[PDB]
């Protein structure tokens, strides 16, 4: 054998109405976890179901909206369930022997799950991931001891250089290596059929009207839907597919004028073998802008520290569940954590750079003082001192001159930092410094320079990283107009709105 | 007025032996949580107790070593317990009213917990955090809607510029604002006494011989130790304090040169009111190098995606628990998650820059091929094509000349990217491009240039971010000597390993 296509038609003869006895598959029943877990892999599953309290109401939902929070799994994603299940079944099968090598083509989360289990169980782990996936995924994979290979983001799945193609190529060169293959492996949807779906039914007391889930491999939606069609046939199954992907039906939904997208984990250029599209009642297409808008809303309004595809899911859910009435219930799957996207959608700079926040239209929720300039604060000219000054002479000069702080500026005009009366006194009284010592241990070295013409909004951002902003002269660096801290900005804002 | 010292002596009349009936505090009994959580704040507590299987044995421990994993709480840390309890108690005692302002001096984790609860409950949240704390904490705080103020890392606690001093100064300027004050609030150690400690006892069947906990506010170790001294008196309480802090006893342990350190959340320049050192049996001084070495070891060997102070705790535990025999049990508290330190200890560049990792220890464990040069791969000079070539002509020339890929190089010598036979054919068969089209839609624009003199170790790092490495000449107009992928390095290593 050279390669097995990830989109080959499924040979599963499952049909709704067919009893469980007829299944050729091994089904693992959820097991009572002991008081002390023997390893972290037992902390995969039994994820919380949390009511959404603000977002549903905001978008006019009448029904109850609940979120299945899969980011609480050991590795931080829903994929920890399939990572563990694929390994356990392969071990039981005799396929995976001790110390063997696991190679897996992944968008990140299956790779993390497999790398975590490989770290614990003692397997060599090689992950093949497209170039677009976050550096935070790489960082965690490296820490877990996984070897990482990258493939071009725009490589077609059936090309030699796709993540799938490269994984098979590496397996062919490494003896004792296996590709568990999440795109074809029944252990993927069966993990969701046996556990994720059983948890949802248990948590809902078997009463559920709608399920919304984003689609990558299709294991989550397939596993959950097959079980729900058997146990709760009245539950409508809603699939979420990004614009650029071809998973959605009817095919008319996939005719778009763009092929790439920023959201990670969902959508493909092929139909994975594990995806059963017949069990999905309706599909909705999502875009990056609404996915990141909703992910940021989930964090800001619900405190759910989830990722991009979780935003895509809730963005669809508020449209899809509009038809539900009071008393009815909609469940959404939140697949992964914000950890994977710290420097991506979590960053306003990244959102702006990608055009997902219109800066001009963002200024509508910005305070009245945001666009005012630094000079309007009424800056007090500060006294400056040389770095050669003693701790004792610093106390003398600040008290003699009536200042509580002083920037330290050398003979060449370089601003070295700040010294305060309070800190110098506290350090002296605690014996940290002697009066004759130089100010080296007491000086506050970190500060940001700002112009008289900079905005107060710029100042506000600066004050989230530094304690003080030093207002300088563009033509005389040694010349400091003022020292501004968060307290000065508050005093200004408060005084202005205590008289108008 | 204006401020109450966070180190004022405790007025608590608790003493070991006093019946719980004499406590004047409110005590919450942990109760079963509902199937569906009304909000994410209910996902605080009931944290896992996980057996440490490799690290303990590696350092010669005979006892069982267990980890109480607090990073599974809603906000990612142990502090989510105290954030919720401080708010709940303040609401119940009438001090905190709907829509009031919460201001808190924090190292980050209490701020995250409070910001999460404030986002859910609808309170304005202002965090005052030292400059050393990670930018990852700032990014999560921003996403939750908290306002962020920073203070100098080297500001003495009693100076006006400390995180506690600034929080009080802000409160005095904001009407209807409150400082819950984790340094003096009984709700901090009470959260641990009522819930964390009872969980540890439930999980251990009331039988454990040693508890190791790192110390910041002291709420965790004080709450747990007061309950453990009452219900498991044989348990040894071990406190972990970083070098640079003054919390440890005897004072002789604290006679260190420096007072600054990279580990976050532990150690202080004052004794917090909530810290009861009389219930700590022994202190150990930890350092940054061992804290990060152990946090990386916990990830790599145990799959525990924890933070820096978790590493400090386990670094001490493998020393403190040496006195225990086979059959005894040591429990460590792992306070937060790796999410807060993505670009800090998780990064090898940061570790190198800080001196916690040396090129010597970085090498040794490196494979035999690591220091070989790219030139030793035995590169083949590739066929290059112009960017004006058609998709049809690309198929023809690659097949005709016997190549599977070609760099695209313009007449000025600029490398635009790569084209492949496989991707071009798949694109054509799927109707993405027409034979007469130029290759703009198929070209792989992302690649990394490498030199013939660079090492295979450098190539390996490059291959964790890019699929293609193009070997070039610094003197000629970017003339390509060869194209390398992860398959090409594996082919070189595997063939040479057969000869060896
Ligand atoms: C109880 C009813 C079911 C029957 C009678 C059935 C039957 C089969 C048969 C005959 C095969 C081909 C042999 C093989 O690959 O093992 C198969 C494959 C498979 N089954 Fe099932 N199955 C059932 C339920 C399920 C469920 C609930 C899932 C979802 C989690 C599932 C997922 C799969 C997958 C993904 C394959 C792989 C297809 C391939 O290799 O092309 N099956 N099934
Ligand atoms: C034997 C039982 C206890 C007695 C008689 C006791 C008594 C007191 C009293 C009289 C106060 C003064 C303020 C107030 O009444 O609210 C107090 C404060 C305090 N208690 Fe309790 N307490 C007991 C147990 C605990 C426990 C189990 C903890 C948690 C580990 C705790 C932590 C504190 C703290 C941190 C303070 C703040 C000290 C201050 O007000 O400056 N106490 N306690
Ligand atoms: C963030 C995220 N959301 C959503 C999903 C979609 O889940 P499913 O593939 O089960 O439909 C995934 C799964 N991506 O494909 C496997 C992988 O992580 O390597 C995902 O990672
Ligand atoms: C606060 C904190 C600690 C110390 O716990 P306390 O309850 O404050 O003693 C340890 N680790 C981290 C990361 C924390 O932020």
């Amino acid at each position: 054998p050279l390669w097995i296509r990830p989109d080959a038609p499924s040979r599963c003869t499952w049909q709704l109405g067919r009893p469980a006895s007829e299944s050729p598959h091994h089904h693992t029943a959820p097991a009572k976890s002991p008081k002390i877990l023997p390893d972290i892999l037992k902390k995969i599953g039994d994820t919380p179901m949390v009511r959404i309290n603000k977002i549903g109401k905001k978008f006019g939902l009448k029904c109850e909206l609940l979120a299945k929070c899969e980011f609480f799994n050991a590795g931080g994603s829903v994929k920890d369930r399939i990572s563990l299940r694929m390994i356990e079944d392969a071990e039981r099968d005799g396929t995976l022997k001790p110390g063997d090598t696991i190679i897996e083509p992944t968008s990140g989360n299956t790779g993390i799950g497999l790398a975590l289990a490989a770290a614990v169980r003692g397997y060599r782990c090689i992950i093949v991931m497209p170039e677009k996936m976050s550096s935070e995924k790489v960082d965690v994979l490296r820490a877990l001891g996984a070897e990482i290979v990258r493939t071009p983001t725009n490589a077609r799945f059936d090309s030699p250089e796709s993540h799938v193609g490269v994984a098979w190529r590496l397996k062919n060169e490494i003896p004792n290596s296996h590709i568990l293959d999440q795109y074809r492996n029944a252990s993927n949807p069966l993990a969701h059929y046996d556990t994720t779906a059983d948890e949802i039914l248990q948590q809902c007391d078997g009463k559920l009207d709608m399920l919304v889930a984003s689609v990558g491999t299709g294991g989550t939606i397939t596993g959950i839907a097959r079980k729900l069609k058997e146990k709760c046939p009245g539950c409508r199954i809603i699939g979420v597919d990004p614009e650029g992907s071809i998973l959605a039906e009817p095919e008319e939904l996939n005719q778009t004028e763009q092929t790439t997208y920023e959201v990670e984990g969902i959508g493909y250029d092929f139909i994975p073998t594990v995806l059963d599209r017949t069990v999905v009642d309706k599909w909705f297409k999502s875009n990056d802008e609404e996915a990141f808008t909703f992910a940021r809303m989930l964090i800001a309004q619900e405190g759910l520290l989830c990722g991009g595809s979780a935003g895509s899911t809730v963005a669809v859910a508020v449209k899809a569940a509009q038809e539900l009435q009071e008393g009815q219930r909609c469940v959404v799957i939140l697949p992964d954590s914000v950890r994977n996207y710290m420097t991506k959608f979590l960053s306003d700079r990244w959102m702006l750079q990608k055009g997902f926040l219109k800066e001009e239209d963002l200024t509508e929720k910005k305070p009245w003082w945001w666009h005012l300039r630094v000079q309007e604060l009424g800056l007090s000219a500060p006294l400056t001192v040389l770095p050669t000054i003693t701790c004792g002479h610093t106390i003398e000069i600040l008290r003699e001159k009536g200042f509580d702080q002083a920037p330290v500026v050398d003979e060449a005009g370089v601003i070295l930092g700040m010294v305060t009366l309070g800190n110098m006194l506290s350090s002296l009284l605690a014996g940290k410094v002697q009066p004759s010592d130089q100010v080296g241990k007491v000086i506050y070295k970190q500060f940001k320079q700002i112009r008289l013409t900079d905005t107060l909004g710029r100042l506000s951002h600066i004050l989230e990283m530094d304690h003080f902003a030093l207002v300088v002269h563009e033509q005389q660096r040694q010349m400091v107009f003022g020292v501004v801290t968060a307290i000065d900005l508050l005093n200004f804002v408060a005084a202005q709105e205590r008289d108008q």
